[PDB]
This record gives structure tokens, sequence and C-alpha cells, in this order.
């Protein structure tokens, strides 16, 4: 990787989020959103380092902060959209053509602090909140499946969380320090989101009832020693972080327990690498992994970033590569890979952006 471009929203805020489109259609260019202040911003990548700027949505509020985005397609058109959130704990879905707001959801009304969307099914949006719960929505019919709390749940604020490779788990981590599985194939989960799909307001009387899913199927908090800030999973390992310069590498269980046997009294985890780096103990600092789970990155709070190539047989094996640049000195909050590995970008406290190509 080589450092081709970099440049400063205007805001001159903290950039907490990037993502490319990995839904960007064939012969179109590379585009990624960043979102910091009250706005989100779309970026078209071109050659000779070219970062062209596109269209912002801006919030009506000038006290909205948002803090996370995530793409997604219109499952019945095919055209991308981009759903954003933060402060204000409204879900935007953003038209990333026009930027136009197509629709919002609020639950409580709390921070939101992460999106994702589930890997099979485009219409499944996982909110995380500052409220200790996660919460499921179809974006088809406009429905919360369910909600992720109750006293066994989140003690804190929720930070991250993560669907595995079909979608039928989660793991969440927060402020709490803990690491919590939350089966969605479960029969009762099925069945709610088949429902949701079969709901239209305006042919029947009833309202949408969610799940309320108050126990989690695992939880931990021998992992880390403080807030735990992001987690990915890598096929049925888990990749989790804190503010203890580590990415830490684990399972639920036993080295031999498989994840599907993993019952929630479960009082073990072990422990298959950690990955160290230095300089990023602040706390709310994201890592970030390709489409195809080759490659792992994260930048630091004085601008560095560490990049690990997976592609080894076991996962202490993973070989670091560090990326500097002498103008680049802000925290790097978020990175994100283009779909083909060829672009890296990392967002920053300072509200710049850097390209990095190979
Ligand atoms: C808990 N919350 C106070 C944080 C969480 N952070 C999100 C966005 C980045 C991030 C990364 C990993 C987990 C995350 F949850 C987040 C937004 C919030 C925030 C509000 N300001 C004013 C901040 C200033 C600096 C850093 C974070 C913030």
């Amino acid at each position: 990787f080589k450092c081709v471009n970099s440049l400063k929203e205007d805001h001159n805020q903290p950039l907490f989020g990037v993502q490319f489109n990995w839904h960007s259609k064939e012969g179109d260019p590379l585009v990624f959103a960043t979102v910091g202040s009250n706005r989100v911003t779309l970026y078209e990548c071109h050659s000779q380092g070219e970062i062209r700027l596109l269209q912002s949505y801006v919030d009506a509020d000038a006290d909205e902060n948002f803090y996370t985005c995530a793409w997604t397609y219109d499952s019945n058109t095919s055209h991308p959209l981009l759903a954003v959130a933060g402060s204000r704990g409204i879900i935007r879905i953003i038209n990333p053509i026009t930027m136009q707001c197509i629709k919002h959801y609020v639950g409580h009304g709390n921070a939101i602090n992460e999106l994702k969307f589930h890997p099979r099914d485009p219409n499944l949006l996982l909110s995380v909140s500052k409220d200790h719960a996660l919460r499921l929505w179809n974006i088809q019919t406009d429905t919360l499946v369910a909600i992720f709390g109750g006293v066994e749940g989140h003690r804190d604020e929720v930070l991250s969380a993560d669907y595995d490779l079909l979608g039928e788990k989660i793991m969440s981590c927060g402020m709490d320090h803990s690491l919590k599985l939350w089966r969605i194939n479960s029969k009762r989960m099925m069945n709610a989101i088949k429902e949701s799909y079969d709901y239209n307001p305006n042919k029947t009387n009833r309202p949408f009832i969610s799940q309320k899913i108050h126990f989690p199927d695992f939880s931990t908090r021998d992992i880390h020693r403080n807030y735990v800030d992001c987690v990915r999973w890598l096929g049925d390992l888990i990749l989790s972080k804190s503010c203890e310069n580590a990415i830490v590498c684990w399972k639920p269980g036993k080295m031999e327990d498989d994840i599907d046997k993993i019952k929630p009294s479960e009082s073990n985890v072990t422990i298959l690498g950690r990955f160290d780096y230095s300089q990023c103990d602040i706390w709310y600092m994201r890592f970030s992994m390709d489409f195809w789970q080759k490659m792992l990155a994260l930048g630091n709070q004085v601008g560095k970033l560490y990049v690990w190539d997976l592609e080894v047989e076991d996962p202490h094996k993973a070989k670091c590569t560090t990326l500097t640049h002498h103008k680049c000195g802000a925290a790097i909050r978020q990175t994100s890979f283009s779909r083909d590995s060829s672009i890296l970008i990392a967002v920053c406290d300072d509200a710049s952006i850097w390209r990095w190509d190979r």
C-alpha cells in the first residue's frame, strides 16, 4: 500500500465512520461514505489518487452527530441504500444518488453507536445503542423485529456488534466489558422474521409485536478489562478489542467446543492469539476487514495504520505490516477496504481522509 491522496472535511469534527459500498455496480467507480459532525458524504475513487467529492446529506438538527453508517440495497430495485445514525437515536435510510432521506426509524431515541446489515438479507438492520439494547429492524416492512436487552443483556452502552457468516447469530460488546452472543436462528427468531415480512399495517388492525430477547446464548467478561469497542466474527472465532493495545482472537468454550453446542451457562473461553500494537489506548477505535476476510486493519491515535494478513494456517500466525505518512498524525477512528481490497481509506479526528492504494 502507498498513500496516494488525502483531504479534510470543512466541519473539522471527528469522522467516526467510513464504509465503501460493496454493492457498487460493475463498471461504476468505487464509492465510500464518511460520517461525522451532522453529515454523511459520498466520494468516488478515481485514477492518480483522485478522491472525487459527490454530495452530502446534512441533518436538519445542527446538534445531531452521526456515529455510524452501513450500506445495503433495495431488495426490489437493486439500487444501493445507505443507513446512518448517531447521537439523536434516529436511523435514516438515505438514497445515495440524490442524498434524500427516504425514511427514518426511532426506537426509544437514545444514541446509536453502530449499524450492521445482515449478510444474507439486505432488509435486516441491526442497531446497537447507548440505552444498553440491540434492535433488529426489517426495513422492507418498517418493523421492529426484536429488542435484545434485559438485565442479563448489556448493562452499559453497546458499542459494536457483528453477524456471523450466515447471519444465524450476533456477537455484541460494550462498556460493561462484556461480549454477548445472541442466536437469531432459533425457532422464535426465525418465526419473528417471517412474521415481520407478512406485516402490512394497511391490511390489519394489530400493531407488529417485537420480540423481547432477554437472555444471551453466551456471555463473557474474561477477554478484555475495559470498554469493548469493536467485534467481528472470523468464521466460528471472534476478533475483539478494547483500549489495551490488543485485538484478541478467541472462541467461547474450550478448544474443541463447537460454537453451536455452546450452552448459555458456558464459563470458559479459549484464546487463539492476540495482535498487539502501539498508541491505541483511547476509547472508541474500530478495526475493519476486507470482503473476503483475508486482511484486518486498525488505525491508532497518532495516525499509524496496522494491517494484518490473516491468510495463514492459524490466527496467531497473522503477518503485520504498518503504514505511516509524515502528514497523517490524527487519531484514525475507522478504516474501510474496497471490495477488491485495492484501496484502504482511513478517517480521522481532525476530519481528514487518507487513501492508500495497492
Ligand atoms: C460511547 N460514545 C460516547 C461514543 C461512541 N462513539 C462511536 C463512534 C466512534 C466509535 C468507535 C467505536 C465504538 C463506538 F461506539 C464509537 C461515538 C461517541 C462519541 C461522542 N463523542 C463526542 C466522541 C468523541 C470521541 C470518540 C467518540 C465519541
